[PDB]
């Protein structure tokens, strides 16, 4: 009947903490955002005691202003902006791997909660109705329009996609790295451009080693061991229609008001998605276990 | 009949949490205002562990501070300026940036929120009276009310405006920038004016170069791409009336106490803003999802 539909009685703050965010999306972010931060602020924080990125030998008959001079000189300008720019690169994949999380949150986190918190008060209400009863099929009225719309798994497989590509750009970055950066990191440099070429007095070429080399070395083979670790996670994660899922309503049909579940489907529509975060989130319902144990008692 | 109208029960914290800024807006925002942030914050870094930004090579004969002086002197005064500037200009553009989202949040946040809450808060007893009749429409006055305003959408516009104006002018110098500073980050520098002139015991020119020309580069390079993409996305916002709007009150006629919507128009006007923020708020009114299920039953 048309009586269960009135909400003069809703919850204050009976959830208290819904789960909007799959377990293994948010540790594969925690890691994948984590780790270049930690591994760039001991990159800073070495340099910092060690205080310089290259040293060069200049000529006795050279000052030290003038050594300087020459240092900045071999700093500035084989691909040597590689080593210059790792701890920026790293900051700026670790940004962009952090953005996703906030269009998740900004964009579907609020829709979501809302659609999990009425389904799961639905679910609730009928199960004490119909427990009551033994002493209308809203959920799949709900189920069934979410059949046919598509923002929300486009907008977690457009944050799923944007983080492997960055993860795997990451990568392709860092392994470029590891090969360019080994067979030596010294080279020669020559102070002669502009009006330094007319003197002689300075030597045609100087020896310049680059300093901290080893370290980035051990960071970027550390970052792509980590992300070529976790690259699979995100591939799993990304096809949704695959997921080891259970069933939540496969237990629920035990109560006189609820039908059998037919034409499975679910290919890339938000019922996979929502069905994929309901199963998560199936722990703060209080009526699961006793649909449970009901069904294990048959 | 006019006994609904009493308001001795209002509710405490039942919304708790209404989104006064739209999502894309809060994305643009958020990143036009980080990323500089964070950009100069590594620059600043970087230069700290440098220590300098200009080198130039001074004659043997020169002492350490001699050597300084001159330093300073060819520091100080093409556009030299704009090397010289960066950072700061940066954090204007930031400030700048943010500021917007101050204006709004003190100028029309609170009016934007209280008109809301009134809404669903009739939205919502509406629906309860006309399911318990079931077993006047003053959402549609209140409409029609704010159908000839025009403060909030003029501050809204303003704030758009404002953003992109300077989104362009931060991208028109990033790009000048990267295009002076591209042949070549050394000069001449002339130690001779003042006193200077007469004695010949300093050398005519001096070469010196500009440090961390290519870190700047890089940031005005992540800069542009960024601004240039978030371009596109408050052009969009700013065109309120072709928004991909979803009508909410398209599922609220089938209350008998609901009219047919009429002469939808909504050019500039308030109308087609608080509608926009109320299909984004929807979430939260609870009735929404029993009137789709309910619209979805025919």
């Amino acid at each position: 009947v048309f009586s269960d539909f009135l909400l003069k009685d809703p919850p204050e703050s009976k959830y208290k903490g819904l789960r909007l965010e799959l377990a293994v999306d948010k540790l594969v972010s925690c890691i994948a955002v984590g780790l270049p931060l930690l591994l760039i602020s001991l990159a800073f924080a070495q340099e910092i005691t060690l205080g310089s990125q290259i040293s060069c030998f200049a000529p006795t008959s050279f000052s030290w202003r003038q050594a300087a001079y020459v240092d900045s000189f071999c700093w500035a300008a084989v691909p040597l902006w590689l080593h210059k720019f790792f701890p920026y690169i790293l900051l700026l994949v670790a940004v962009l791997l952090y953005l996703p999380n906030l269009f998740w949150r900004f964009t579907a986190a609020p829709h979501l909660s809302s659609d999990l918190k009425f389904v799961m008060e639905e679910l609730d209400k009928c199960y004490n109705r119909d427990i009551k009863d033994i002493k209308y099929p809203i959920v799949e009225q709900y189920l069934k329009t979410k059949n046919n719309s598509y923002g929300l798994i486009i907008k977690y497989l457009i944050c799923r996609v944007v983080t492997l590509i960055i993860v795997f750009t990451a990568c392709i970055y860092l392994g470029y790295y590891i090969s360019l950066f080994s067979l030596t990191d010294e080279f020669t440099c020559n102070i002669r451009t502009g009006i330094l070429r007319n003197d002689t007095a300075l030597p045609p070429l100087v020896q310049c080693k680059l300093i901290a080399v080893g370290v980035f070395r051990l960071l970027s083979y550390i970052n792509l061991i980590i992300y070529v670790l976790i690259m699979p996670f995100i591939i799993y994660a990304m096809l949704v229609p695959f997921r080891k899922t259970a069933n939540v309503l496969k237990v629920y049909e035990v109560l006189p008001t609820f039908s059998v579940q037919q034409a499975p489907s679910k290919t890339y529509d938000d019922h996979s998605l929502f069905l994929l975060f309901l199963e998560e989130n199936v722990s703060e319902l209080k009526s699961y276990k006793f649909l449970k144990v009901l069904e294990n008692i048959k």
